[PDB]
């Protein structure tokens, strides 16, 4: 079971084994636990009842994450494979997943100053930086989506990071994330760096809608036919035009017409600079 990244080949033997004795589970978060090794960690467990194939997949995602080195990709602290159940130790992300965060932290009468446009643009920039790192190292994520991004904390200093690599791990139907996929992925099973660009546009829509499911009211098959025919999502409520434009550029039908992440980053930067953009009020959910 070998994995190749950035020029180097690796095996599970390369994974940093942490003695099971040094690991204490604190509480459940989702299975995933808050743990201590005193370094605080997230502990991903492999159910003992699963297959030898699931165990192989489990270990492969460990290897994949451990070989990344970037601030916007969750760190792997190590593993505990000498005991059952098997543990993967990850950077603890106290802010939780991004979709849940957006939904739970939406501006409302309780506190209309929960989030502002700049907060959303910073999350977008954070994930775009992670995606650019994957792009420049020729890694295709295949499932860029709010559910797979994590926050270091709920508060204003939060940093967003790509936290799940299960789809890339498998690749290395009713469950396929069709709503995040470009046509050539849909129809031909073709994946490139521009695959992730399309998904990032959908992620941007998720962010600026404050956590709505993409293509609201549409089923997967309806979305497939919609997108193939040239259909695209409308802007999220109150979304500034410059931000919607990034989305529509990401969703160009031809992959060669979609921006790479370096371009996406510079466009996100330009948005953060425009006072008209960042002074735009987010909708208050009543």
């Amino acid at each position: 079971p070998n994995y190749c990244f950035a020029g180097k080949t690796s095996s599970i033997s390369d994974l940093k084994e942490v003695p099971r004795k040094n690991i204490t589970l604190i509480r459940g978060l989702g299975e995933v636990y808050e743990g201590q090794v005193p370094l605080q960690v997230a502990v991903k467990t492999l159910p003992e009842v699963y297959s030898e194939q699931d165990e192989l997949d489990f270990l492969m995602e460990a290897l994949i994450i451990s070989k990344f080195n970037h601030q916007n990709i969750v760190r792997c602290i190590g593993v505990s494979l000498q005991s059952l159940p098997r543990f993967i130790l990850l950077e603890l992300m106290a802010g939780g997943d991004l979709k849940s965060f957006l939904r739970e932290t939406r501006p409302r009468p309780s506190q209309p100053s929960s989030l502002a446009m700049l907060d959303l643009l910073h999350v977008a920039r954070d994930i775009a930086c992670g995606c650019q790192y994957l792009e420049e190292n020729h890694f295709i994520h295949r499932d860029i989506a709010a559910r797979n991004c994590l926050l270091t904390c709920p508060g204003p200093g939060r940093v967003a990071k790509i936290g799940d690599f299960g789809m890339a791990r498998d690749i290395y139907c009713a469950m396929l994330p069709v709503k995040w996929m470009p046509p050539e992925a849909f129809m031909e099973g073709i994946f490139t760096s521009k695959t992730d660009t399309w998904s990032f546009g959908v992620l941007l829509w998720e962010i600026f809608s404050l956590g709505y499911m993409p293509y609201p009211s549409k089923s997967n098959q309806e979305v497939l036919e919609f997108v193939t025919s040239g259909g695209r999502m409308d802007p999220p409520k109150n979304c500034p035009g410059p931000v919607y434009r990034i989305m529509t550029q990401c969703w160009q039908h031809q992959p060669e017409d979609r921006p790479n992440f370096a371009i996406i980053l510079e466009r996100i930067e330009y948005c953060t600079q425009d006072p008209d953009v960042i002074n735009t009020a987010l909708p208050i959910e009543y």
